[PDB]
C-alpha cells in the first residue's frame, strides 16, 4: 500500500481595502460539478485553494511555481511553506498528501483572474468571509492554518 | 504514476558535554550492509536518521511519535516539523517524500540506545562529526537544515 497522490496546495493572498479598511483576501476556486465524464464531481461545487498534482520529476515547490504562473503569470514570487495536510480521509480520492504554501501577492493579478473568463468559477474573498464558504476536502483547516501564520506574520510587524 | 512511499523522519537530538563544552549531539543508525534476503543493502553501511514508513491510517507526525517510542521509550514528546525532503532522486528506491521532525530531548534515553544490545550500529554523535559520516539518501541535507533551525532557535535564546 503506497500513496495514491502527492499535492502542492497554494493560499494565495493580498490586502485590499474592503469599506476603506485593509484586508487580508485569498483566491479560491470554484470545482465544478461534473468531472470530464459529465457525471457528479467529487466535492463537485466546493470552493478549493488554487494547486495541482507533483509529478515524480519536480519538487513540491517547483510545483506551486509553476501552479502559481499558469494561474496569475507571477513569476518572482516566494512561496512560504505552512504545512503538509496528510490527515487520512483528507480527500475521498485516495491517500493524498498536501504541500501547503501561502504567497502574498499584489492585489492586481489576483483581481485579473477573479474577473476575466472563468469569473463564476474564481472568486478574491475577504478571508474571515472565505472561511466560510463551502470548502472542499480540508481547505477549511489549510485556510485557518494559513490564516493564523500570515497574521502573526503581520503581528510581528 | 503515484509515489511510492511517504516517510517519517527524526533528526533526534540531545545536549550534553563535551571536553567539558555543552555541544548538540544526534541519534544516528547505521544500515546494515545486507537486506532482509542477506544481499547488498541499499545505502547500506550508511548512517541514517531514525526513522520510518507512515501507514495509510496515519499522519506523519502520529508515525513520529510512535518511532519516537519504539527507539527510546520517550512519551511526552513534542516533535517540531521542519521539512519536507521530495527532492527528486533522493531515495534510490523510488518516489519517497520525507516528512522530517526535529526533538530535543535529555541526553539519558539517547545514550541508554547507543550504548546498549546494538551498540556497533547506534551512535549519538557531536553534530560536527555527524556532519562527516557517511549518510544515507540526503540525510546529511536533513542534518545540515535542522541544525541551522536547532541552532538559530537557541540564539533566540
Amino acid at each position: 500500500r503506497t500513496p495514491d497522490g502527492y499535492t502542492s496546495d497554494m493560499i494565495l493572498t493580498t490586502v485590499k481595502e474592503l469599506n476603506g479598511k485593509p484586508t487580508l483576501h485569498i483566491l479560491l476556486i470554484k470545482r465544478s460539478l461534473t468531472n470530464a465524464e459529465g457525471k457528479p464531481n467529487m466535492e463537485g461545487g466546493k470552493w478549493a485553494v488554487p494547486g495541482g498534482f507533483v509529478d515524480e520529476n519536480e519538487s513540491a515547490e517547483q510545483a506551486a511555481e509553476r501552479e502559481l504562473e499558469e494561474e496569475t503569470s507571477l513569476t518572482d514570487i516566494p512561496l512560504i511553506p505552512f504545512g503538509v495536510f496528510d490527515k487520512p480521509g483528507r480527500d475521498p480520492r485516495g491517500w493524498i498528501i498536501s504541500r501547503a504554501f501561502y504567497a502574498i501577492v499584489p492585489p492586481e493579478a489576483l483581481e485579473k483572474r477573479a474577473a476575466g473568463d472563468d469569473a463564476a468559477e474564481i472568486g478574491l474573498f475577504p478571508m474571515t468571509e472565505a472561511l466560510e464558504l463551502p470548502l472542499a476536502f480540508d481547505h477549511l483547516d489549510m485556510l485557518k492554518k494559513a490564516f493564523s501564520a500570515i497574521t502573526e506574520e503581520f503581528l510581528l510587524t
